[PDB]
């Protein structure tokens, strides 16, 4: 694979890797996310500490309502993720 | 990094390998485009060869009008190749 097809693969195993885990294994629940978050995303995101903010995070994400993230919504969330890394540098 | 991490650089990473070659350094061209989806998509898109292709690719990703791809049409477009991946597997 080329650096790009690499990147398009790893966006869809780690999405499954914590999607996988408990209950639907296509979606995230809350505790999947905050994991994702905390250990995945460690150097560019606060690490979530409050369920508060994990119920909050999950509010913006969820757009189909369902209480959960899907691979949809997951993609948005990469998608503004590396958007501010962009604007970053 | 985190396998995560690393994805989302080699997305900027990318798009700067193939936005600075030409013109406007922060937006690709059609021949910017044309160059990253052979080189960086071989496995996944079929080869351009033929000008109505890269112009129907540029047409369909250029959301704003300008003719040129910038980082967040460039970020759409790789939303529509992954979501379309991870659908050729088991998705729900
Ligand atoms: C991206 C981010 S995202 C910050 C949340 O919007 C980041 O924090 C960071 C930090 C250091 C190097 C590179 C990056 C990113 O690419
Ligand atoms: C991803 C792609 S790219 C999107 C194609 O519409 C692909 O073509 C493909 C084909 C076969 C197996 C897996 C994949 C992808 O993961
Ligand atoms: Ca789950
Ligand atoms: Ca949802
Ligand atoms: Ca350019
Ligand atoms: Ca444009």
């Amino acid at each position: 694979m080329s650096e790009l097809e690499k990147a398009v693969v790893a966006l869809i195993d780690v999405f499954h890797q914590y999607s996988g885990r408990e209950g639907d294994k296509h979606k995230l629940k809350k505790s999947e996310l905050k994991e994702l978050i905390n250990n995945e995303l460690s150097h560019f995101l606060e690490e979530i500490k409050e369920q508060e903010v994990v119920d909050k995070v999950m509010e913006t994400l969820d757009s189909d309502g369902d209480g959960e993230c899907d691979f949809q919504e997951f993609m948005a969330f990469v998608a503004m993720i590396t958007t501010a890394c962009h604007e970053f540098f």
